[PDB]
């Protein structure tokens, strides 16, 4: 019932060509053990520059988003086919910025994930509740609904769930500095784990990785990483900084 | 009251790395006179590959979309800053696939265009009505509304309108093979021209370029290109093929 630690860095809409070259080189120069998964997600226009700068045998490059159709008449959108042609294994789907600011629906996120998973990618599937939703006592209702939408698309497929990494990021913690307490985070992760047991049964559930995000940084990650159901982190702001490497180290010696 | 001919090729969600290299090289090998603007818009993940393959002193690379915020927490989105850092001058905004399939609102398209124009880019701003809208006799009402949204953001700014290229693409003509007749297209373009006269006055209006798109190809472009208010084309499917170069030639000898 053991799971490989995972840390992802979401650069979001940040970076210049020079920054991508210099920052990817810095991360690639860091010692990354073979025991943990480390990925970084540059902006789409920077993926090929990042791949060229990535001299690490461990670090992987991920995309921040992908569309729910194959190649075709989808102006402004990227297909799974394009990502795989570039050699990428990982993609972030359902980030709360896309759900809450850009109108990506629960079904849209689920259909994106399904298509990527079917084609063999690993999907970092994001869920999370807003401050108001938590205030209304709907935290689990909201997170479960987002997962249920995925479940509707994936059913109980062994193949499909294998390469899902759930990222729980309370929306009130994203970019705000208001990191969840270890108790708040673990509480939600236990709820999600229980949901997985019901949907794919106990064995299937034991291997689903759940990472935390929302103001995770070099200074606060250790205590969170000690929680049994927190398998690692999705890191936004700190992923643009040297402290990202500190987080890699900490996740390693903790888990 | 004369305007430089313009042809843009929108690759949409198509291409592999090898295809971008080979197809951009083929277009770049073609003779392009200094008298016309020729741009191609690869998918975002392919922009840097396209730039590297573009050995032409005339051909320009454009983006298919851009977001309405600067760098920041906008997962999956590209900023104007990123495009300019990569050396791009042109971007497509408001393509009807984004408006009609992906929920991009008239205001969102307008705000994207305004931000790009303020920063110095040339924006290919797309407008168009659906078959049902035309059937309901609302063709001009719809197209004008889309333009009015832009006008609300740009006002009567001389600086801002200077680098707008309007692309009229009837939605019923996009990817369907059902190209507009020269009469249908010119009729709408005259309506748009009249609108510009009212909004920015006659002088400002005389320099706004209006291109046609929607099943424009190597075989049907000549007659359309002969229309006084059709300053060129936005080309989807044919832009992925050798006939794109034929269209460049035709636009040149016609206008």
């Amino acid at each position: 019932p053991a799971r490989r630690p995972f840390i992802g860095g979401n650069f979001k809409c940040n970076g210049s060509l020079d920054f991508i070259k210099s920052h990817v080189a810095a991360i690639a120069a860091h010692k990354i053990p073979d025991s943990v998964d480390v990925v970084i997600a540059p902006s789409a226009v920077h993926l090929s520059t990042a791949i060229a700068a990535n001299t690490s045998k461990q670090l992987r490059i991920a995309a921040q988003n992908v569309y729910l159709e194959g190649n075709g008449a989808w102006t402004g959108e990227t297909s799974v086919e394009m990502l795989q042609d570039m050699g990428l294994k990982h993609v972030i789907v359902g980030h709360s910025e896309r759900r809450r600011i850009m109108g990506e629906t629960d079904e849209q996120s689920a259909k994106k994930a399904k298509r990527a998973l079917e084609k063999g990618m690993t999907v970092i599937f994001c869920v999370g509740e807003t401050l108001d939703e938590r205030k209304a006592n709907r935290t689990m209702e909201v997170n479960i609904a987002q997962l249920e939408a995925l479940g509707k698309e994936l059913g109980e497929s062994k193949m499909l769930w294998k390469e899902v990494v759930i990222a729980y990021e309370p929306v009130w913690s994203i970019g705000t500095g208001v990191v969840a307490t270890p108790e708040q985070a673990e509480e939600v992760h236990v709820g999600l784990r229980k949901w997985f047991v019901e949907k794919v049964a106990a064995e299937g559930a034991q291997h689903i990785r759940i990472i935390y995000g929302g103001s995770a940084n070099g200074s606060n990650n250790e205590k969170l990483g000690q929680c049994p159901n927190i398998d690692g982190f999705l890191v936004g702001g700190a992923s643009l900084k040297p402290e990202f490497m500190t987080m890699i180290d900490i996740l390693t010696k903790t888990r």
